């Protein structure tokens, strides 16, 4: 038994929720939350500008000291970091970017790094300003990760949207 409550149960290991991530994180406190980031740890918008603005900036001064040491991510790729406020930790995986001309097969990978970690509360990857398609973000999502996911999605029309259209 976890904290998480008022989630739609898709799969064994899938859950979902109409949920702003921030309000979400700030109310579990879960063990990881998940930051949609870029390669260059820039919080600027999406899920990791308001991440990033609910830690009072302190997420953007420990990513860029972590770019200094480490230089960029990988596209699929991942960073563990602080959690702040958030969580015990944030995993900032990146997506690939459709605004940005990235190759979509890249979301598998991204969601692979999901697996290293027992249980995550998580936006879907590549969506919103990403720009895929949010009901193949969920497809690849329940179809890679075998770890328990509770997805935060924030806009209640597409929330709607990805429940009535499950698979
Ligand atoms: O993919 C998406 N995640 S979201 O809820 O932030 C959103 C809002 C509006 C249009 C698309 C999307």
């Amino acid at each position: 038994v976890n904290s998480f409550s008022g989630y739609l149960k898709l799969t064994d290991n899938v859950y979902i929720k109409n949920a702003d991530i921030v309000e979400e994180a700030k109310k579990v406190k879960p063990t990881v939350v998940v930051n949609a980031a870029n390669v260059y740890l820039k919080h600027g918008g999406g899920v990791a500008g308001a991440l990033n603005k609910a830690t009072n900036n302190a997420m953007q001064v420990e990513s860029d000291d972590y770019i200094a040491t480490n230089g960029p991510l990988k596209v699929g790729g991942s960073c563990v970091l602080s959690g702040h406020n958030l969580a015990k930790h944030c995993l900032h995986v990146v997506g690939p970017n459709v605004n940005k001309g990235e190759d979509i097969q890249l979301l598998k990978s991204a969601y692979e790094n999901f697996n290293q970690h027992e249980v995550l509360l998580a936006p879907l990857l590549s969506a919103g300003i990403f720009g895929a398609d949010p009901i193949h973000s969920l497809r690849v999502c329940v179809d890679t990760v075998r770890t328990n996911v509770y997805l935060a999605v924030f806009d209640k029309n597409l929330y709607d949207k990805l429940v009535s259209s499950f698979l």
